C-alpha cells in the first residue's frame, strides 16, 4: 500500500502464504475451518519469527568471531509493548504480510490487535529500556538487555464505578512465539547464608539456592539484518529443594515467586524482601552470564575492554557489590585491583530526584539476605571515605553527608551513593536534571569527582514512535525527503523547507484529522464512548502521579466548565479532554484523582447546555499498544510537571513527533525540546526552577491563591460541597486539604499563568493555517530526540565503543 | 537393519533429514556448531511430531463425520514412559529415522535416552491406562484419555546410605514437545459455596472458580493412520482472583497447587483436601468438555447412546453426582430419568481389595467443599436403599452393610458403593480378583444385581512391551510367522509347532543373552556396578508393599546365602537377584525393606567366599524407561504377592511376553498365564486364596514357622543380632516384630514351599536347552494378554461399540 512499508515482491508474498499454512497446520495444529482470529495471528507471528532465526544466529555467531566489546544493559524494566508490527517494520516485510494475509482473505490489522502487550515494565523507565535496546540493533552495537521475565507484568486497569481496579496482567496465557526458552544455561543464585573466613578470603557459606533460567527474546535493529538478544531471567527451584513430601513439592512456589510478579511502582520506592531479591537474582544470574562470556573469547585487566554494564537506575547497584565478591572472593584479585576493574566497568544512570523514589536498603535486610555483600559494601564506604577525607579535611559533615550508610532510626544503604562510588560515569536524563544532580542532590560527589558526571538527553525510537504508530504520517515525509530519516532522525530539519508549502500544510493535517477519526471511532468500538472528531483532542497519558499535575488538568477543564455554563452561548473552541494512566496500587491519592476525572466527565458530559463543546474521557488502561493509537491522534500534549520533578519525559518527544503542539513547564526535556523548535513553536507557562525555590524559601502558602483568584475559589468550594459528588459530599475532601495545606507540587502557584496559556492554544487553534505551519516547526525538529542520537553518545562518551550502521549480510 | 522396524526408503530418509535440520535452525535456533545432544533429541522430536499431526487432524474430524460412540477414559493416572521410540514403531518410521540419523552422524539410540518419562502414574494402575489408550487407538475407538497434568509425576528415587530419598520430578524443565496446549478450551472448575433451594431447583452459588486449561497429546494406534487424544488438565487462577496487590497476585498459587503434583501412594488412600479437589477439578473439567463435544454433534436420551464414561478405580466416582447435578441442576431433568442415563452412562473397574486402599471419604469434607454433590449423594443413598428394602424386607443390617454413607467416629461416603449403585457395569481385573467381589466386599451387591458384574482381565500392549523393548524377539519371531502377531497377539501359539525346532531354540537364548550382556553393561555405565551375565537373572521389580511380599524373596536370598557359607566348595547355579521398586513416602514399613535389601547386598556382594555365585542389587528409580531395560533380560520374573492380594498384576505379563520363566503365587492373572501355559511351565508354589482363609479362621502365628523350621530361624536371628547392620544392631527390630507378631501376608507360611520351589528353578536353569524350551511355551501362550484383547472385551460387553482393524488414509 504505502512506500515506507516495503516491496510486496511475487516471490516472497508467496512463500509467506505457504509458511502461514504450514505453521498452521504443523505448528498450531488446526484447519481453516476451525481456527480462530487468534489461530491466524499465531501462525502469521512464527512466519515471521522464522525471518528473524537467520539472521538472529548470524548475529551472535559475528559477535564471537570479531569479539567487540559488549554491551550489558541491566534493567528490572523491559516495557516491550508488542512484537509482531515492530519486527516486520525492521525486516521490510510489512507489506508483503499485508498482502499475503490479505489474499489468504484475512485483514492483518485485525490480527495484530490480538497479541498481548509485553507490559514488563511502570512507564518511562522501562519504555526507555525498550527504545535503547532498539536503537542499539539499529546501530550495530553487541549490546544484551537483561531483566526478569515477570510471570505478570504491570495490571491491567479496569474503571468500576469510575474507580481503578487492578487485575493480574497473565500475558504468558496464549504463550508467547518471541521466546526461546534455554534451559540449558540455567545458573544459580544464592541467598542467606553466612560469612566464613578461612586462611585465605571469605567464604559465603549455608546458602539458600534458586536457579535463574533464561529466556531469550530477539531485537531485530532497522533494516541492517543485526538481530540483538534480550535475556529474561526465571526463578525455578532446584530439584532437591525443601527434600510432608507434597508439602515439600508445593512450597517450591516460595523460590519460583521472586520472578512472578513486577512490583507496580512508579518513582516510588518500597523496600520489600521480595523486591530485594528480585534484583539480586537479576545481577547474580547476569553476572555469571558475563563472566562466562568473557572467559569464552584469567585477564581481567582487559574486562573493562570488552565489558560496560550500564546500571539502569539503582535497581541493579547490586552488580557493584557482586562484581567484587566475584573477584575477590572467587578469582583471587587482591581488591585494588578489582575496584579498578568494577569502576572501568560500570556507569550508572539516574532517572529522578524525588527523594521518595530513592532506594535506601535497611542494613538487617541485607544483613540476613546478602551477609557477603553487606560486609564489602561496608568495605567500599570506608575507603571511599577515606579518600573524601583526603581531599576535604576536616569536613566532618560531609564525611556524614557522602556515607553509602545512612545513620537515624534504623541504619540504611543509600544505593544511589553505591552506584556513583563505584561506577566511572553517572548520568541525567536531560540537560536540567543533569544540572540539577550537580547543583543539589549529587553536588558533594560531583566536587570530588566532576569528571564522572554526565547528561545523556533520552530519545525515543522513530521505528515504533513513528513509521509504526502513524505511517500516514511517514508517508507524506518520505514523499519529499525520502526514508532515510528514519534511522537518521536529523533529516527531519529538511521539512522546515516546506513550512509555507501549501501542498505539504493540506497533508500534515489530513493525516491527523484521519488519524483522529480512526481513534474516535475505536473509542466506540472498545469502550462506547462517543466523541467529536472536529474538537481540539487535549491529551495527558503517563502514570497518576501528584508531580505530574493531573490535578492541574483538572482545574483547568472544570475552569472551561464553569464558563462556559456562564456565558452558554458564547463561541469556545470544543474541546476532547482526554486523561490515562495508572495508579500505583498503594498511592491512595492518586488513586483519588482518577476517581476526580470520571467524576468531572460524569458531570460535564451529560450536562445539556454544554452539548459537543467539552468532552471528559478517561483513558481505560493506558498501556505501549494504547499510547501508539492515542498519540497520533493529538492535538495538544500536556507535559506540566512542577519545574524540577520530572527529569526528563519521554511521552513528550512521541507527541512532538507525531504532530501535536505543546503546553508545558520549562521542565526536562521539554526545555531542550522548545530550544530545538523555537519558544514560539512552544507553549511555555508557569514557574521555572528558580521561581519554585523562590517560593519554598519564602514559604508556600495555597490560601493565598484561593483569596485572591475568583475562579478557583469557586472551584474549591464546587469540590468542597459535594458538586461533583452528589452522593458522596466530602468524597473529595482529601483532595482539597492537600491543595490547601500540603500540596509539594504548588498546583495553585501555575493556575492563572496555565488556564491564560491554554487560552493562546485555543486562539491558534481557530486559525487551521497557522496551527498546522507551527505543527510542522516541531516535527521538523524533532530529530535531536531519536534514542539512536541518545544511544551514540552513551556508546561515544560511557562505554568506548563506536556505533555503526552497516548491514550484515542476510 | 531388522525387519518389524520399517523401510527405510530413499525419499522418506532425505524428507526426515531435510526437517530435522530445519526445525534444528527454526524450532531450537541453533547450528550443529552449537547443538547439544539434548538439542538432537528435540529436533528429532519434532521431526516425527509432524508425521503426527496430519493423522491427528483427520482422525479428529473424521470422529465429527461419522459421530461414533464416543468412549471416555477418565483416570487420575497415565503412566506414559517416553514417546519417541513409541510413536516411530507406531508410525512405521523406526528404520527411517534410524538410517537418517545415521547419516547426520548421530545415534538415535543415544538421542531417544535423553528424553524424560511421563510419569504420570504410580504403577500398574497407571500404566495400564496407558496400554489401553494405545490399544483403543490401534482397534479403531473413538477414544479420549482423560486425566490431569501434573506439573511433577511420581519422585526420582535416589538411594543413599541404603535408604530411599526423594527428589522432585521436574519432567517438563526442558519442555514437552508433544502436548499441545488448548487455551481456547479453558473451563471453569468451582469449589465451595452454598445450595440455595429457588422456586425452580436448587442452585450451587458463592464458589471459588478455578480454571481448567487443557493440553492435549496424540495417542497413535500401530500403522493404521488413527490418532486419538490425551487431554489432561491444568489448574490456572481467574484473573480476577484475590482480585495487598502483591500477595493477591501471589496467593494465585493456591489455586494453581490443585495440578502441582502426583500423589505417590500405591494401593493405599489417603484421605487429604488436595486429592479430593484434583479428583473433582478432573472430573467437572472433563464432563463439561463431554457434554459440549455431545451438544455439538438437548435430546439426553440418547446421551447413552452417544457416551461412554469409564471410571479407572473410585478416583473419579465423583463423575456421578456431578453428572447428576448437571442433568438436574442445570439442564433441568427430572431427578428418574436423569439417573436412568447416568446409570447407562457409567461403568466402574475396581483394581483392589486391600481395605486400606478403598477410598472413604469424611462427610465434614464434602459438606464443606463440594455442598450440593453431598446432597446429591444422600438421595442416591436413599433411593439405593428403599429398592435394597424392597428387595430383602426386614434385612436390616444388609442396609447399614450396602449404605453409600458409613456410621462412626466419623461419618464417611464410601466411593465405591457409590460407583457400584450408579454404573451399569463394575469389574474386576483378573477372574480370581472378579470373583472375590462377588464373594466377599461386594457380595451384597452381587446378590442385588448380578447381572452387573463382570470380568476383563487386564492385558498390556504387544507394541511397548515387546516391538519397541525388545526388537530381538520381535524380529526372530516375525521370521517365523510373519508380522501379524503384533496386533493379533494370539498367533504367538504358531510358535508351539517350533518348541523343538533347534535353531529356533538358539535363536531364543541368544536374544535373551544380548539382553542380558546389553544390561549388564548398562548397570556399568550409569550406575557402576559389576554383575555376571552368566548368572540366572533372578528379578523383582514393582512398588514396594508388604503383600507384595519382597520380604519373602529377602528370606530366600539370605537362605541361600547361609547355604553357601555352609557349604563354600559345593556348587550351586549362579544368580543375580534384582529388586527395584519405589516405596510411598509416608510408608515406613516399605522404607525399611529397601534398607534391608541394600543391606543384604552390603554383606553378600562383598563376602569372598561367595564370589560371583550371588548378588543382590537393588535397581534404582524404577520406572517404565526402566522396565523396558530389565524385563527383556530377566531369566525369573518373582510374583509372589500373598494369594488373594494382587487384583492381577501386570508386569507379570510382560515379563512372560518376554521370555523369562514365572515363579509366584495363584494369585491375580498369575492363575490364568498359568492355564494358558500349563502348570507344568510355571513354578507354581504356597497357599491358594482357600488355604489363607483357612490359616485366618485358625489363626495365623508366625512362631510356629520359627520353631519349626531351623533355616528360618537362623535368619531371623541373624536379623535381630544385627549380622545385616553391625553399627546399628537393632536397625531392623521393626521388620522381624511385624514378622513374628504382625504380618498380615503370612511371609513365613510360604517359605518352605517358596524355597522348595526356588531349587526346582535352579535345577530347570542348569539344563539350558529344556529351560529354553519351556521359556518358548510361555512367550508362545502369552497372547490372551494383550491388551488388545482386554479393550475388545470392555468395547463388546460394556461399551457397546465394535472395535475394528480398518486403516484410515494417511
Ligand atoms: O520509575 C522511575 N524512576 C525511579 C523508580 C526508579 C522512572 O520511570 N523514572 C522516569 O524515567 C524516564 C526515562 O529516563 C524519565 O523520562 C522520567 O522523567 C522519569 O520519571
Ligand atoms: O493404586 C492402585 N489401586 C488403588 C489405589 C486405587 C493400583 O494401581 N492397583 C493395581 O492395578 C493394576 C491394574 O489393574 C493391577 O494389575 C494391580 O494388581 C493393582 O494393584
Ligand atoms: C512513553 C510512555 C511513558 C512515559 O510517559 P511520560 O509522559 O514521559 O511519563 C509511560 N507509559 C507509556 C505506556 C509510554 O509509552
Ligand atoms: C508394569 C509396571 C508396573 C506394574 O507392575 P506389577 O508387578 O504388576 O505391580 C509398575 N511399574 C512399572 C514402571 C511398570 O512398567
Amino acid at each position: 500500500q504505502i512506500s515506507v512499508r516495503g516491496l510486496a515482491g511475487v516471490e516472497n508474498v508467496t512463500e509467506l502464504k505457504k509458511n502461514f499454512n504450514r505453521h498452521l497446520h504443523f505448528t498450531l495444529v488446526k484447519d481453516r475451518n476451525v481456527a480462530t482470529p487468534r489461530d491466524y495471528y499465531f501462525a502469521l507471528a512464527h512466519t515471521v519469527r522464522d525471518h528473524l532465526v537467520g539472521r538472529w544466529i548470524r548475529t551472535q555467531q559475528h559477535y564471537y568471531e570479531k569479539d567487540p566489546k559488549r554491551i550489558y544493559y541491566l534493567s528490572l524494566e523491559f516495557y516491550m509493548g508488542r512484537t509482531l508490527q515492530n519486527t516486520m517494520v525492521n525486516l521490510a516485510l510489512e507489506n508483503a504480510c499485508d498482502e499475503a494475509t490479505y489474499q489468504l482473505g484475512l485483514d492483518m490489522e485485525e490480527l495484530e490487535e490480538i497479541e498481548e502487550d509485553a507490559g514488563l515494565g511502570n512507564g518511562g523507565l522501562g519504555r526507555l529500556a525498550a527504545c535503547f535496546l532498539d536503537s542499539m540493533a539499529t546501530l550495530g552495537l553487541a549490546a544484551y538487555g537483561y531483566g526478569i521475565r515477570y510471570e505478570f507484568g504491570i495490571f491491567n486497569q479496569k474503571i468500576c464505578g469510575g474507580w481503578q481496579m487492578e487485575e493480574a496482567d497473565d500475558w504468558l496465557r496464549y504463550g508467547n512465539p518471541w521466546e526461546k526458552a534455554r534451559p540449558e544455561f540455567t545458573l544459580p543464585v544464592h541467598f542467606y547464608g553466612r560469612v566464613e573466613h578461612t586462611s585465605q578470603g571469605a567464604k559465603w557459606v549455608d546458602t539458600q539456592v534458586v536457579l535463574a533460567m533464561p529466556y531469550d527474546t530477539p531485537v531485530p535493529g532497522y533494516r541492517n539484518n543485526v538481530v540483538n538478544t534480550m535475556r529474561l531471567w526465571s526463578a525455578k527451584a532446584p530439584n532437591d529443594f525443601n527434600l510432608g513430601y507434597i508439602q515439600a513439592v508445593l512450597d517450591r512456589n516460595l523460590a519460583e515467586n521472586i520472578s512472578r510478579v513486577l512490583y507496580p511502582n512508579d518513582n516510588f520506592f518500597e523496600g520489600k524482601e521480595l523486591r530485594l531479591k528480585q534484583e539480586y537474582f537479576v545481577v547474580a544470574a547476569t553476572l555469571q552470564d558475563i563472566i562466562r562470556r568473557f572467559k569464552s573469547s584469567t585477564n581481567f585487566d582487559a574486562f573493562p575492554d570488552k565489558v560496560a554494564i550500564q546500571l539502569n537506575d539503582t535497581h541493579p547497584s547490586l552488580a557493584i557489590p557482586e562484581l567484587m565478591r566475584v573477584l575477590v572472593d572467587l578469582e583471587r584479585l587482591d581488591w585494588d585491583k578489582a575496584w579498578e576493574v568494577t569502576v572501568k566497568t560500570c556507569a550508572y544512570t539516574n532517572h529522578t530526584v524525588l527523594p521518595e523514589a530513592l532506594e535506601r536498603w535497611p542494613v538487617h535486610l541485607l544483613e540476613t539476605l546478602l551477609p557477603r555483600h553487606l560486609q564489602i559494601i561496608y568495605e567500599i564506604n570506608q575507603r571511599f571515605l577515606n579518600r573524601v577525607a583526603a581531599a576535604f579535611p576536616g569536613d566532618v559533615d560531609r564525611l556524614r553527608r557522602m556515607s553509602l550508610v545512612e545513620e537515624g532510626a534504623v541504619k540504611r544503604i543509600n544505593m544511589a551513593h553505591l552506584c556513583i562510588a563505584g561506577s566511572h560515569a553517572v548520568n541525567g536524563v536531560a540537560r536540567i536534571h543533569s544540572e540539577i544532580l550537580k547543583k543539589t542532590i549529587f553536588k558533594d560527589f560531583y566536587e570530588l569527582e566532576p569528571h564522572k558526571f554526565q547528561n545523556k538527553t533520552n530519545g525515543i525510537t522513530p521505528r515504533r514512535w513513528l513509521v509504526l504508530c502513524n505511517p500516514g504520517l511517514a508517508e507524506i515525509i518520505a514523499e519529499r525527503i525520502g526514508e532515510e530519516y528514519i534511522s537518521d532522525l536529523d533529516q527531519l530539519r529538511k521539512l522546515l523547507s516546506y513550512v509555507d508549502d501549501e501542498a505539504f500544510i493540506r497533508d500534515v493535517a489530513k493525516v491527523k484529522q484521519e488519524n483522529k477519526l480512526k481513534f474516535a471511532a475505536y473509542l466506540e468500538r472498545e469502550y462506547k464512548v462517543h466523541i467529536n472528531p472536529n474538537s481540539l483532542f487535549d491529551v495527558q497519558v503517563k502514570r497518576i502521579h501528584e508531580y505530574k499535575r493531573q490535578l492541574l488538568n483538572c482545574l483547568h477543564v472544570i475552569t472551561l466548565y464553569n464558563r462556559i455554563k456562564k456565558e452558554p452561548n458564547k463561541f469556545v473552541v470544543p474541546r476532547t479532554v482526554m486523561i490515562g494512566g495508572k495508579a500505583a496500587p498503594g498511592y491512595h491519592m492518586a488513586k483519588m484523582i482518577i476517581k476526580l476525572i470520571t467524576a468531572i466527565g460524569d458531570v460535564v458530559n451529560h450536562d445539556p447546555v454544554v452539548g459537543d463543546r467539552l468532552r471528559v474521557i478517561f483513558l481505560e488502561n493506558y498501556r505501549v499498544s494504547l499510547a501508539e493509537k492515542v498519540i497520533p491522534a493529538a492535538d495538544l500534549s500536556e507535559q506540566i510537571s512542577t519545574a524540577g520533578t520530572e527529569a526528563s519525559g519521554t511521552g513528550n518527544m512521541k507527541f512532538m513527533l507525531n504532530g501535536a503542539l505543546t503546553i508545558g513547564t520549562m521542565d526536562g526535556a521539554n526545555v531542550e525540546m522548545a530550544e530545538e523548535a523555537g519558544e514560539e513553536n512552544f507553549f511555555i507557562f508557569g514557574m521555572r526552577v528558580e521561581d519554585v525555590d523562590r517560593l519554598d524559601q519564602r514559604g508556600y502558602n495555597a490560601q493565598e491563591y484561593y483569596d485572591r483568584i475568583p475562579e478557583l475559589r469557586q472551584i474549591i468550594e464546587q469540590l468542597s460541597s459535594g458538586f461533583f459528588s452528589p452522593k458522596q459530599p466530602d468524597l473529595f475532601k482529601d483532595i482539597v486539604n492537600m491543595l490547601m495545606h500540603h500540596d509539594r507540587f504548588k498546583v495553585f502557584a501555575d493556575y492563572e499563568e496555565y488556564v491564560k496559556c491554554q487560552e493562546r492554544v485555543s486562539a491558534l487553534y481557530k486559525n487551521p493555517r497557522e496551527w498546522t505551519r507551527m505543527v510542522i516547526r516541531n516535527i521538523a525538529t524533532s530529530g535531536k530526540f531519536s534514542s539512536d542520537r541518545t544511544i551514540a553518545q552513551y556508546a561515544r562518551e560511557i562505554w568506548g565503543v563506536e556505533p555503526s550502521r552497516q548491514r550484515l549480510p542476510a
